[PDB]
DNA sequence: CGGCATACG
DNA sequence: CGTA
DNA sequence: GCCG
């Protein structure tokens, strides 16, 4: 009755089991910080597998038959339905490398693998990185400078004064533009750690070198603490505040009006909903899917699509809005 | 055992 | 390498 | 780590 794929079955924003689904993620990322791609592929489905049940699971007996869950993600259900912790989850939780890995990881223009080689040559606070700023990408020296403001949460009240603004430069750049919220608010969030919006044209072709653009604009309006012909854009803004501001990441995203259904899914998420969505269309159906379009590589056609409707369609699954996207 | 999503900057 |  |  549960189906193995996150993309066939509806995972709301809030759910039954979220402290369950928790500790598995916490292995899931420690798995990632380890290289282990496939055991955090594993875990993170298998927490994905909970926020999908209709109600709290009570008994190691509710985990039979459901797809990800072998001895060990079952062992951590079994400690903490027994005992309210599980050991090796909290190991993870208070080990140096966990919280210097993610530290360094949240910085913007850190990845898994420079974080590691930053462990392993010793370091393992942010001032140890201010120390010697030379060793650092102009990106980084962005993250870092602004570390404190980006690990604040953005309000989804924040955000639409900030489409107001991104809406003028665009439009200015091209009448007729649109501006869409995407990510994590498109699925029902109340807060994220970045806005995501995406932007297209109704005429096709009207959208390209719209990007560089829009960006000059907002340079010029003195709104882009960060930015680096383009179709992603990953910025810094600056944020009203009351008597101030703040920093905060924005992703910009241009696509042509053809390839918007297949930009507006994979931006609006999650993260492990598009991945397990392009394994699905891949694995169960032989058509490769990506953000862009979707491929039949025998017949080699792409399929027009005009509508997030359609894509799912194509794929024979059943239709889920963003809210049910929360894999 | 092979596979694990698939792009752009 | 970083980013989504 | 798990599925097929
Ligand atoms: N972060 C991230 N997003 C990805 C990846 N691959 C992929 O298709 N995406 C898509 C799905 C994400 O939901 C969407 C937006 O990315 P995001 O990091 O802003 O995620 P979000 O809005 O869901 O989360 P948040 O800001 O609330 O923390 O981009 C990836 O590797 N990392
Ligand atoms: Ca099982
Ligand atoms: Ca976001
Ligand atoms: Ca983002
Ligand atoms: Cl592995
Ligand atoms: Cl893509
Ligand atoms: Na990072």
């Amino acid at each position: 009755w549960m189906p193995a794929y996150a993309c066939q079955r509806p995972t709301p924003l809030t759910h039954h089991n979220t402290g369950l689904s928790e500790a598995l993620e916490i292995l899931a990322e420690a798995a990632g910080f380890e290289g282990s791609e496939g055991r955090l592929l594993t875990f993170c489905r298998a927490a994905s597998v909970l926020k999908a049940l209709p109600s709290p699971v009570t008994t190691l007996s509710q985990l039979q038959g459901l797809p990800h869950f072998g001895e060990h993600s079952s062992r951590v259900v079994q400690e903490l339905l027994e005992h309210g912790v599980c050991e090796e989850v909290e190991r993870v939780r208070r080990s140096e490398r966990y919280q210097t890995m993610k530290l360094f990881t949240q910085i913007f223009g850190v990845g898994v693998k420079t974080a590691d080689r930053w462990y392993r040559e010793g370091l393992r606070t942010l001032d140890d990185l201010r120390e010697q700023p030379q060793k650092l990408t102009q990106q980084q020296k962005a993250g870092l400078q602004h570390h404190q403001d980006l690990s604040t949460p953005v309000l989804r009240s924040d955000v639409d004064a900030l489409q107001q603004v991104v809406e003028e430069a665009v439009g200015q750049a091209l009448p007729g533009a649109t501006v869409t919220l995407t990510g994590g608010f498109r699925r029902g969030k109340l807060q994220g750690h970045d806005v995501d919006f995406l932007i297209t044209h109704p005429k096709e072709g009207q959208e390209a070198g719209l990007l560089p653009r829009v960006m000059c604009r907002l340079q010029d309006q003195g709104l882009i603490l960060y930015h680096q012909a383009f179709e992603r854009s990953f910025c810094i803004f600056r944020l009203p505040q009351p008597g101030s501001w703040k920093a905060v990441r924005v992703d910009l995203v241009v696509a042509p009006v053809s390839q918007f259904p297949f930009a507006l899914l994979g931006w609006t998420g999650s993260k492990l909903f598009q991945r397990e969505l392009r394994r699905f269309s891949r694995k169960e159906k032989g058509l490769w899917l990506n953000s862009h379009g979707l491929f039949d590589p025998e017949q080699k056609t792409f399929f027009q699509a005009a509508s997030e409707e359609d894509i799912f369609r194509h794929l024979g699954l059943e239709y889920l809005p963003p809210e049910q996207r929360n894999a």
